[PDB]
């Protein structure tokens, strides 16, 4: 089955807020998302397993999701990406986010 990738997350200050979207598509449904990050310059996965849940879409464009990441070391720049896990157990990563400096 086809695996439509989520968009990269837009990163804003909070801790870090990540907002991404799963565009409307007819591919396989998503079960959960995982959040990955790395310092600018190896990818690590946080412990959060974000459910796709309901509803299916929350706008004409698709479904937007907003979550947060905690306990990251400030005074460093990071990149983030969203891993989508599909109902057939395949998975696919979003493109990487823009760089984000975490202010102390």
């Amino acid at each position: 089955g086809s695996t439509y990738p989520p968009t990269p997350p837009n990163v804003t200050r909070l801790s870090v807020m990540l907002r991404w979207m799963v565009p409307r598509n007819d591919g396989l449904p998503i079960v959960i998302f995982k959040v990955q990050y790395r310092m600018v310059g190896n990818w690590q996965t946080t412990n959060d397993n974000i459910p796709y849940g309901k509803p299916k879409w929350n706008s004409e464009l698709g479904k937007s999701f907003t979550a947060s990441v905690t306990d990251l070391k400030p005074q460093h720049t990071y990149r983030f990406r969203i891993l989508a896990v599909y109902s057939n157990n395949d998975n696919k990563e979003s493109n990487t986010s823009a760089k984000f400096y975490l202010q102390p």
